[PDB]
């Protein structure tokens, strides 16, 4: 047993670990934006949220933020024109998605786009890609949990954790 | 208040995650006989509204630990859900004209079961009946952001529900104004 989860072999991240790192790079995006006078209404952060299992991370980081001094609007993935950009998403694998979004939301000139991610896993690029910020690096092996699923289940999870072999096999 | 823009905080965090604890405990009985587990059978979460995702987040997590395994959709601005037990989230219900329409909807595709669940109900604000199986808070009428609700798509990330100044929103509905 050992690992308090009977669906997964060990826990990687827990939800505390996690929103941890999460302040960690809320005072780094204080910090690298206080020369852009965000404010509520005026001129929120646009957060664009990517992917459906991001709503998680999405929720966590936009309220962290705030704790931070840094208002936000959200959008899932339109009226951004001149205004600043981060891009959210719970993991970035292939960089496939976020290098076409990130593209195309250029074509709508906002002042500035950054991408901000949960889970970094390096291994699986199909292209060079690099997100401004990291809240943590996974090396090759199947995670599910704070948002992240295995066929839809398992997003609720609250830590991030390895799924066991067990389970996808039969399934 | 704490907030700059609020007259006053209504809800804080904790009370609404003590709320929604309690609406849990409710849950995980009312569906205990319902044989929910993940992949083969998990509670099917449909979180309507742009607003809902933090109460969503909050909410699948905390049925998690009262052992209810979920999945999530959403509709904001529908999959195989027949036979499936379907819960609807929405942060705000006021009018209903929204989850009257979701929910009947949804039923044309006969799931097994269908409930809803909402984290403020204006019940003052009905324009048809309908009442929530579920309800975190109901909320008399007066205008609140945070926990997901915005104002103009700000103050979503507020991690209260708080009672917005007027004069932030006379002073901005003017603004508005001067742009158009
Ligand atoms: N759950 C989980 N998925 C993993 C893992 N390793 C790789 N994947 C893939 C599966 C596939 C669909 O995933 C949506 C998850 P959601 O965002 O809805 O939570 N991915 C992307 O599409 C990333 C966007 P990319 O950078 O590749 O374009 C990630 C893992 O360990 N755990
Ligand atoms: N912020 C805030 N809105 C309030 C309040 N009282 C009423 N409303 C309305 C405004 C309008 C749009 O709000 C979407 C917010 P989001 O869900 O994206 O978070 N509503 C609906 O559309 C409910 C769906 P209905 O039941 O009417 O069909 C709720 C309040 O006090 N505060
Ligand atoms: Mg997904
Ligand atoms: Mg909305």
């Amino acid at each position: 047993p050992a690992c308090k989860y009977d669906f997964a072999t060990s826990v990687l991240f827990t939800e505390a670990e996690l929103h941890t790192r999460m302040r960690g790079v809320a005072q780094r995006i204080a910090d690298d934006y206080s020369n852009c006078n965000l404010k509520p209404l005026e001129n929120p952060l646009v957060i664009v949220s990517v992917l459906k299992g991001s709503f998680v991370f999405t929720a966590d980081m936009v309220r962290i933020l705030g704790d931070f001094g840094v208002p936000t609007r959200v959008e899932f993935l339109c009226d951004i024109r001149g205004k600043h950009v981060l891009v959210l998403e719970d993991i970035l694998d292939t960089a496939l998605t976020l290098r076409e979004v990130v593209d195309s939301l250029k074509k709508s000139e906002p002042a500035s786009i950054k991408t901000l991610v949960a889970i970094d896993k390096p291994g699986g690029r199909k292209i060079p890609f690099t997100a401004e910020y990291v809240v943590a690096d996974v090396p090759n092996v199947f995670v599910v949990g704070y948002g992240l699923d295995y066929d839809q289940s398992y997003r609720e999870v609250r830590d991030v954790v390895i799924l066991k072999p067990s389970v996808y096999e039969t399934w």
